[PDB]
């Protein structure tokens, strides 16, 4: 059950903005996220994503 | 064209919130305003009820 490229990156962009915007609802914080990741380049998600392929191995592996 | 009794309430507010938040969207911001308004009672709508029919008057009066 790890964290998808997106998770990966979002769990840092979310902290940035919830640790600035204490008004800015929960709903719209995930909304916003799932646009910006959504604009982005492969290239610009790649560190991200192998990331994600990284800690999809080690889940299969059964965390060793 | 005067304001009425959520626009004059909401000037305040809504710079309360843009100037601090600049990663806030205006969509949602004006969302948030919608609900917030709509969440508060008579009692507290008042001043701001009594302000647009203040400004209604003086508009219908053509701005002596
Ligand atoms: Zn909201
Ligand atoms: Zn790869
Ligand atoms: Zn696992
Ligand atoms: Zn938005
Ligand atoms: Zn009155
Ligand atoms: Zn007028």
């Amino acid at each position: 059950r790890p964290m998808n490229a997106f998770m990966v990156w979002a769990k840092d962009e979310r902290k940035r903005l919830a640790q600035q915007n204490p008004d800015l609802h929960n709903a719209e914080l995930s909304k916003m996220l799932g646009k910006s990741w959504k604009a982005l380049t492969l290239a610009e998600k790649r560190p991200f994503v192998e990331e994600a392929e990284r800690l999809r191995v080690q889940h299969m592996q059964d965390h060793p």
